[PDB]
């Protein structure tokens, strides 16, 4: 297992991620500005330009570590928001989408 390709791997996965996010909604962090009371019941925002320069800075060295910060996107939006939200519901489709595209870019890396 070599840094470099699982770093390409972990780069094009989570394009495939953002890809699923057509509404752009989990691309950046909840703006505070406009959801004052966000931090109240959420310990730990995250959000796909995060996770970007997590990847950079060698923070996902495996593939749980990745997996996990995508997941909070997932768990934070189901957090805050009612179920009969889009946001909520969006959540819910992310979690499904993003599941497969995970699941393949695992595979890809247990071949390393
Ligand atoms: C510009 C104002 O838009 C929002 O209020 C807003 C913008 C983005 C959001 C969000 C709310 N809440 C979330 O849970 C996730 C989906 N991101």
């Amino acid at each position: 297992m070599q840094l470099t390709p699982f770093l390409i791997l972990l780069r094009k996965t989570l394009e495939q991620l953002q890809e699923k996010d057509t509404g752009n909604i989990f691309s950046e962090p909840v703006p505070l500005s406009e959801v004052p009371d966000y931090l109240d019941h959420i310990k730990k925002p995250m959000d796909f330009f995060t996770m970007k320069q997590n990847l950079e800075a060698y923070r996902y060295l495996n593939f749980d570590d990745f997996e996990e910060d995508f997941n909070l996107i997932v768990s934070n939006c189901l957090k805050y928001n009612a179920k009969d939200t889009i946001f909520y519901r969006a959540a819910v489709r992310l979690r499904e989408q993003g599941g497969a595209v995970l699941r393949q870019a695992r595979r890809q890396a247990e071949k390393m």
